[PDB]
């Protein structure tokens, strides 16, 4: 299949150079699989996204998203116009509040959820699970995120935005999870992405067009935006096959697009995520 006129992000993950227009991906399109979107919800009415989201858990009063971060994520997971695997199940998880904020109790509450729930789902393709998340460092919230991953669910998280060794904050500094980093159009790395040993992979971060609430779309970056394409990417290889939920990560990065960025330190992954899909 080919989407012409493509977000970047997509673009740029079917292919081995920066500067297209067109997804390029297999019909298959994550159709079988299941992407836990572990954020400030999804918008499910979205007609984006084809009555396959819906809202799963709420760790508040609603859920509804009240922000959009989380409809934006999923959006890049799973929307037709904006998403990696376009014919996946999205599932909401409402962690973060309406002004994109969450305890780290409820966050590793609702990785357990993911957990649980996901043996109550038809998901025959596997389970991923998107966490565009995060804070300082926390051993608990690495154990629930460790927890998620060995539960047999591709946890992919966010590096984050502190233009920092990602050591320093988690779930990102968790080792058995796909911690993401961020790109831009010009295949850098994102001004605001983390870096460091721990980072498995880099997606499109910088300037990710996605639905938004409302009803609507905008473009907006972070690692929080690279993380929905590496999430939606492994829900994509597990639909084809090309791997399963304990090493989708790995695969990605074998597949990975590989000394295409700019401005990695030294010592950081230069991979950036990449279908490989040949017409
Ligand atoms: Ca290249
Ligand atoms: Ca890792």
């Amino acid at each position: 299949a080919a989407q012409t006129n493509a977000p970047w992000g997509l673009a740029r993950i079917s292919s081995t150079s920066p500067g297209t227009s067109t997804y390029y991906y297999d019909e298959s399109a994550g159709q079988g699989s299941c992407v836990y979107v572990i954020d400030t919800g999804i918008e499910a009415s979205h007609p984006e996204f084809e009555g396959r989201a819906q809202m799963v858990k709420t760790y508040y009063y609603s859920s509804r998203d009240g922000n959009g971060h989380g409809t934006h994520c999923a959006g890049t997971v799973g929307s037709r116009t904006y998403g990696v695997a376009k014919k996946t199940q999205l599932f909401g998880v409402k962690v973060l509040d309406d002004n994109g904020s969450g305890q780290y109790s409820t966050i590793i509450a609702g990785m357990d959820f993911v957990a649980s729930d996901k043996n109550n789902r038809n998901c025959p393709k596997g389970v991923v699970a998107s966490l565009s998340l995060g804070g300082g460092y926390s051993s608990s919230v690495n154990s629930a995120a460790a927890r998620l991953q060995s539960s047999g669910v591709m946890v992919a998280v966010a590096a984050g935005n502190n233009n920092a060794d990602a050591r320093n904050y988690s779930p990102a500094s968790e080792p058995s999870v796909c911690t993401v980093g961020a790109s831009d159009r010009y295949d850098r790395r994102s001004s605001f992405s983390n870096y460091g040993s721990v980072l498995d992979i880099f997606g499109p971060g910088t300037d990710i067009l996605s639905t938004w609430i409302g009803g609507s779309t905008r473009s907006i970056s972070g690692t929080s935006m690279a993380t929905p394409h590496v999430a939606g990417l492994a829900a994509y290889l597990m639909t084809l096959g090309k791997t399963t939920a304990a090493s989708a990560c790995r695969y990605i990065a074998d597949t990975a697009n590989k000394g295409d960025l700019s401005n990695i330190p030294f010592g950081t992954v230069n991979l950036l995520a990449y279908n490989n899909y040949q017409a």
